[PDB]
DNA sequence: TCATATCACCTGCGTTTCCGTTAAACTATCGGTTGCGGCCATATCTACCAGAAAGCACCGTTTCCC
């Protein structure tokens, strides 16, 4: 009823409504994906990006079946300087699809930052 | 012949989450091997010392001199 009347609030464009109802149900559980799937549009929309990539990454430890999303998670986690979490985030687009290569070039320069490249050189082999 | 509800089950499939595996860069000692220097032995040089034959000075019995 909540996450209903939240969604038909933010249809109608009242997103400070709809975040006070999904607030109702993110204070019972942090990880409510089904609130995050519309409140983070209200979040990035907003600019509120460091709560916004928050709002995926935990959520999506869970619902992690949006795949292709993960490399959105990784990349603004990796612009916030949350490089743990962009790498965390890069291993779940690879290990759930290999085909997306310009995620394993991408991930391929936290690791040239940092000087992980024992894990992207058999990365480039096989992208060659 | 498909579309719901409710209970015994038990046995079965193959699912679904934190731990285990192969092997990473960076980590904490600690070892095979590198170079560097004490105690103690020797022949020589020396400091500190006493003893002898000989110096040498303090002394007063002598007697010549005030």
């Amino acid at each position: 009823q909540l996450l209903s009347q939240a969604n038909e609030a933010f249809v109608r464009n009242d997103l400070q409504v709809a975040e006070r109802l999904f607030n109702e149900v993110i204070k019972k559980d942090a990880r409510n994906f089904a609130a995050y799937e519309t409140l983070g549009d209200i979040y990035q929309l907003q600019g509120r990006l460091n709560d916004c990539c928050n709002s995926w990454f935990l959520a999506a430890h869970l619902n992690a079946s949006d795949w292709e999303f993960w490399k959105i998670v990784a990349i603004l986690s990796a612009d916030l300087d949350h490089v743990r979490q962009a790498i965390y985030c890069f291993s779940r687009v690879i290990s759930l699809n290999p085909m997306e290569w310009e995620s394993i070039y991408r991930r391929s320069m936290l690791y040239k930052k940092t000087g992980q490249l024992a894990r992207a050189l058999d990365g480039f082999q096989r992208l060659y």
